[PDB]
C-alpha cells in the first residue's frame, strides 16, 4: 500500500484498447456479389492496401494525455499482441502498468475492407476487451494513490458498471464518458453510468439519446453532475455547470477535413489535460479544440503530431494571444 | 566475398512469407446478407474467436527444415511486422539475413471469416511479397556461397521467373516448387520454371495441370528434370527419375485429418532434409512423410511439434524398424 509516494495529478483511463485494420479493395464487391448464393457465400477479395492504426477510446485518450505532458495511466484489458502497442504508449509517457493482459484472447480489433463505390465489410473482434471487467481499481489505487480523476469510456458494458461502481466505493472522482455506447445500452444500464460524475462528455446527439433512454430530463441528470460537456462538431463545445451556467467556445478553425476519427477522444484528453495542469473551463476547452483539430487533419487516431510552437499560433488566430499564452504557459 | 568459410550443406528456400489471420462468426452470414443492397453493401460481423498462424511456402518449409536440424536460409520479401516471425525462425535454426523487408508494405496477409454454415468471406494482401522480384540470389551467394540447393517456391510470378533464372545463371541447383501457381501461371509461364530443375514438386492433380497447360508430355518433362516427386495424399508419394524408374513409399498413418494446410510444405522439408543429411530416395521419402503426418494432425502450419522418440516409433510403425534406424541416425 503506497502511503508515501502517491500520484500527484494522475488520469486514470478505463475503455477500450483496440486496433484498426483498413484494407482497399480496388474493384467492386457487387461483381462476386450478384452472382452468388447468399446462403452460403464464399468471397475472397484481392485487396491492394492494408492499414493499422492504434486505437479504443483508453488507448488514443492516454497517448494524447501522455503526448501533452500529463500523469496518466491505461487501465484496459488486452493481449498478449499489445506489446508493440505497449512499447508506443510508454514512449510517450503512458504508464501501461495496470493493463491487463489476457492468457487466451488477443487485442480487440476492427477490421473493414472497403471498395470503389465505398460498400463496406467489416468484422469486430473484442477479443480481450471483455476482461476489462476483471480490472479493480483498487488494485491502481495500492500501487500509486487515488488518481485525480478516472475516466470512465466506452468498454466491455459489464466493465464500465462495475468500473463506475469501484469509483463510488473507493471515493475516486470520474468522468462519465460512454460516447457511442449510449446507441447500445438500455435506460437502465445508462442510468447506472451517471451519479456523481465530476463530468459527463458526449456529442449533441448522444445527449439526446442519453435522455431519451434514461427517461431523465436535463435537470435530473444536472443534478447528479458536476459539469456537462457537450460537443457540437463545427459549432464547438458547450460547458454546463449544475448552476445553469453554460461557457461555449468555438472550434479551432481546420485546413482540411481529413479523417474525423477519434477527434472526441483527442478533445477529452486535451480539455482534461488543461484541467489537471489548472486551467479553468474555458482554457481547457480551448486546449481541447486545438487537440481535436490536430487529430481532426490526421488520418487514423494517434497519428498526429505535437508541435509546441504552432499551437501557440494556432491557439492565437482562434482564442486570442491572451488565451494562447495562458494556455501555453502550462504546456511544454 | 565469402570464399573460405562457405556455407556445407545450406537450402535457401525462396516462397511466399504470410500470416492468416482466421476468425469465426457465430451465425449466418446470409442473416445480414439477404436484406442487403447487393450493388452497395455495408457487412458488420461481431466475431467470437481470432487465430493467428505464421505462413507462407517458404515460412513453412524453412520453418520445418530448421526444427530438423537442417541447415536453412530464408530467402523472401516480408514487412517490418515481420519482426516477431523472424525471432520466432531464428529460435528453430532459420537464417534469416536474406529476408527482404519493404520499407513501405506489411507482411503479406490472408484473412478469412468463417460462419456456422461454412460460408466464407476472405481477403489477400500480397503486401511486401511483391517486392521478393528484387532480391538478388547473388547476394546470398556472396554471404554464404553457393546454397545446396534453392527451392523455388510458390511466390510473386516474377520473383519465381527471376530467382530460376538466376539460379540457372549462377549454376544453382534447384527445386521447381510452384503448386498453387499452376492453377493461375500461364502454359508459358510454367514452361521457364522447369528446365534444369534437380527437383519438381507438385501434387497429383497439380502434375496434370501442368501438363495440360505447358503443352508437354511427361517424357518432355523427365529429360529436363532429375527427379518427379509427385504426392498422392493418402496414396502416399511417387518418386519417378528421368531413366524411368520409379519409387513409391506409403504415408505415414494419421491419428486424425486435423488440418490439411502445410501438410505439403512439410513433406518438401522433411524429403529435402533428409536428402542434405545424405538419405537416399526412399528413406527421405518416409522421413518428408513423417513430418507431413504431423502437420496433418496440428492446427496451423507451424504450431506441431518435433519429438525424436515418437518420431523413430512412428517411422519404425510405417516403414519398418530398419528404416527408422537409418533415419533416426541423421536427426536428433
Amino acid at each position: 500500500e503506497d502511503l508515501y509516494f502517491q500520484s500527484h495529478m494522475t488520469i486514470a483511463v478505463t475503455g477500450s484498447i483496440a486496433t484498426d485494420h483498413l484494407m482497399r479493395f480496388p474493384g467492386r464487391f457487387s461483381e462476386q456479389l450478384l452472382p452468388e448464393h447468399l446462403h452460403k457465400v464464399s468471397l475472397s477479395f484481392l485487396v491492394d492496401d492494408l492499414v493499422m492504426h492504434r486505437g479504443g477510446v483508453a488507448g488514443n485518450m492516454a497517448f494524447a494525455i501522455g503526448v501533452l505532458g500529463g500523469e496518466v495511466a491505461l487501465v484496459g484489458a488486452a493481449g498478449a499482441d499489445f506489446a508493440d502497442y505497449r512499447d508506443w504508449l510508454k514512449a510517450r509517457g503512458v504508464n501501461c502498468d495496470h493493463v491487463l493482459i489476457s492468457e487466451t484472447a488477443h487485442t480487440a480489433r476492427f477490421t473493414c475492407t472497403t471498395d470503389v463505390d465505398m460498400a463496406q465489410i467489416a468484422s469486430f473482434y473484442p477479443g480481450a476487451m471483455s476482461e476489462a471487467r476483471n480490472i479493480k481499481l483498487a488494485d491502481v489505487v495500492s500501487a500509486i494513490g487515488k488518481p485525480e480523476l478516472v475516466i470512465i469510456g466506452a468498454n466491455d458494458p459489464e466493465a464500465m458498471f462495475l468500473h463506475t461502481e469501484e469509483c463510488r466505493k473507493l471515493g475516486l472522482a470520474f468522468a462519465a464518458d460512454p460516447s457511442q455506447q449510449l446507441a447500445r445500452l438500455s435506460g437502465e444500464e445508462i442510468r447506472r453510468l451517471v451519479n456523481g460524475a465530476a463530468y459527463l462528455f458526449t456529442n449533441d446527439y448522444e445527449w439526446d439519446l442519453l435522455l431519451s433512454k434514461t427517461g431523465w430530463s436535463e435537470a435530473d441528470v444536472m443534478a447528479q453532475i458536476d459539469l456537462r460537456v457537450t460537443t457540437l462538431g463545427p459549432k464547438g463545445v458547450d460547458l454546463v455547470e449544475p448552476d445553469g451556467t453554460t461557457i461555449h467556445v468555438g472550434v479551432v478553425p481546420e485546413t482540411s477535413q481529413t479523417d474525423p476519427t477519434g477527434v472526441g477522444d483527442a478533445f477529452r484528453a486535451g480539455f482534461l489535460t488543461g484541467r489537471s495542469a489548472g486551467l479553468g473551463l474555458e482554457r481547457s476547452a480551448q486546449l481541447g479544440s486545438l487537440v481535436a483539430v490536430l487529430v481532426l487533419e490526421s488520418t487514423g487516431t494517434q497519428e498526429w503530431q505535437w508541435d509546441y510552437e504552432a499551437a501557440a499560433s494556432r491557439l492565437a488566430g482562434a482564442y486570442g494571444e491572451h488565451a494562447a499564452a495562458e494556455i501555453v504557459a502550462v504546456l511544454a
